[PDB]
């Protein structure tokens, strides 16, 4: 078979980033702390 392309991987990877954002690190982790962080210090 026509294994995909290398167009139809462009489609997974989009699908990447309109679905979680680029400020993932801060935003994520700090959330985190809000939760779990504060009640064990």
């Amino acid at each position: 078979e026509p294994t995909l392309t290398p167009d139809e991987l462009w489609l997974v990877m989009e699908s990447y980033w309109k679905e979680k954002g680029f400020v993932r690190q801060h935003l994520d982790s700090y959330n985190a702390f809000i939760d779990h962080g504060l009640q064990d210090v």
